[PDB]
């Protein structure tokens, strides 16, 4: 019942959402070409032995060379830029527009990317438009093992107060994050008969359609991001009047946020009254972990968004659990300090989950039809 309300608002602001994310403002996000792995080597040593390829597609040896999983999962070139030390990413909300650079900085120097803490030894601005999250033909043992990696460390401090709900919240958020990959790969998947990118209904039955659950954990997953975007609103400071192109795109999210209204946010969704303040901190920190492993991802389309979607979600719980228990003071404080790096995450983040849910009717759909033709 609470998948008609949530995907009632998402047919709303699907096109308005789809359109913000293209914006300039927003299609750009801040990636390390740097991996540190802390397991094999991700940088260089390319993985041997199919140990990141899926069987799926019969045989790849009878497929032609440019439609192996290495090239699928690759970045595009005429795409990317090289990101320098005054990346707008590294700024906080605060500091985008604050009255024509009401902090001084006449002179000297300020490195808002050093400062924040992001130390990425090679980072590049890649155009996320161009280089869409889709099926790379990744998979595998190193997919599995990564996904298991992520799964088993779902470990709380035992005697916490709700050591049980958090390790439930902790699963459920992965699990949509799972099936919202697993949604878009069979969405967009290469027809390697065709060369044409088209939805695959026989994969995502496999992967999503015959586990309902994985469904569920989706909608969970677009309730949570929903709800911190919509709990910032408020407390948004006009991030991008003072820039021409995108000058209008502070009141163009505020058009998609006002439009997520729903009783579902008068739900405890992460727990954030009933968990203690060190489970709320191990819970961030074991998503920040994830984030992390990331990087031991071979496919670099998968690790780009994969780097997207864990910051996305380490930001929704950052949000929906110090605004919790704050005042307004503490709200505008909270909100002025996230990142554009972490906005960018948080919508894109809503986006794949908003894709998701659309392709889920849309796949329902092809799945009737295919019956009532047999
Ligand atoms: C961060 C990351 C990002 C990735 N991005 C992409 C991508 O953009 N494109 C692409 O083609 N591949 C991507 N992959 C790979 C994709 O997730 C699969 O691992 C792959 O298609 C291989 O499928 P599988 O059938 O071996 O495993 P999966 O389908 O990954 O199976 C893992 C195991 O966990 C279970 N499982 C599956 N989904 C769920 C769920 N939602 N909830 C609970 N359990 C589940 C299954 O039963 C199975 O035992 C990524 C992997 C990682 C680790
Ligand atoms: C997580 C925490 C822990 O000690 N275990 C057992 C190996 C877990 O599963």
């Amino acid at each position: 019942g609470s998948f008609n309300e949530l995907n009632a608002i998402n047919e709303n602001i699907r096109d308005d959402l789809s359109a913000l994310l293209k914006s300039d403002f927003f299609k750009y996000f801040r990636l390390d070409l740097y991996k540190q792995c802390s397991f094999w080597d991700a940088n260089d040593g390319l993985c041997l032995n199919r140990a990141c390829s899926v069987d799926v597609v019969e045989d790849w040896d009878t497929l032609p060379e440019y439609w192996q999983p290495e090239i699928l999962g690759s970045f595009n070139n005429d795409t990317m830029k090289e990101a320098d030390d005054s990346d707008d990413e590294c700024k906080f909300l605060d500091q985008l527009c604050q009255t024509s650079k009401k902090p001084v900085d006449i002179e000297d120097t300020i490195n808002y990317c050093d400062v924040n803490d992001f130390n990425g030894k090679n980072a590049v601005l890649i155009d996320l438009t161009a280089n869409p999250e889709r099926f790379t033909g990744y998979g595998g043992k190193q997919a599995g093992q990564i996904w298991s990696t992520i799964y088993q460390d779902n470990c709380f401090t035992i005697g916490e107060t709700g050591e049980s709900l958090a390790k439930d919240a902790f699963y459920r958020l992965v699990s949509g994050f799972h099936a919202s990959i697993g949604t878009h790969l069979s969405k967009e998947y290469l027809n390697t008969k065709t060369g044409k990118w088209e939805p695959n209904l026989d994969l995502f039955m496999a992967r999503i359609g015959n586990f309902p659950d994985r469904v569920t954990n989706m909608y969970f997953n677009y309730a949570v991001v929903a709800k911190a975007l919509w709990k910032i609103q408020p407390y948004l400071p006009e991030f991008s009047f003072c820039d021409l192109v995108n000058k209008e795109i502070k009141n163009k999210m505020d058009n998609v946020i006002s439009q997520l209204d729903t009783k579902i946010f008068n739900e405890d969704l992460v727990f954030a009254n009933d968990l203690s303040l060190t489970l709320k901190d191990e819970f961030r920190s074991r998503f920040k972990n994830v984030t992390k492993i990331m990087d031991c991802v071979q496919c670099d389309r998968c690790r780009l968004w994969g780097k997207i979607q864990t910051t996305g979600y380490a930001t929704a719980l950052k949000i929906l659990f110090e605004i919790n228990d704050a005042d307004e003071f503490t709200k505008q404080h909270i909100v002025g300090k996230l990142t554009k790096y972490e906005l960018i995450a948080l919508l894109q983040t809503f986006g794949r989950l908003s894709e998701s849910i659309e392709s889920v009717n849309m796949f329902e759909k092809m799945y009737g039809k295919r019956l009532l033709e047999r």
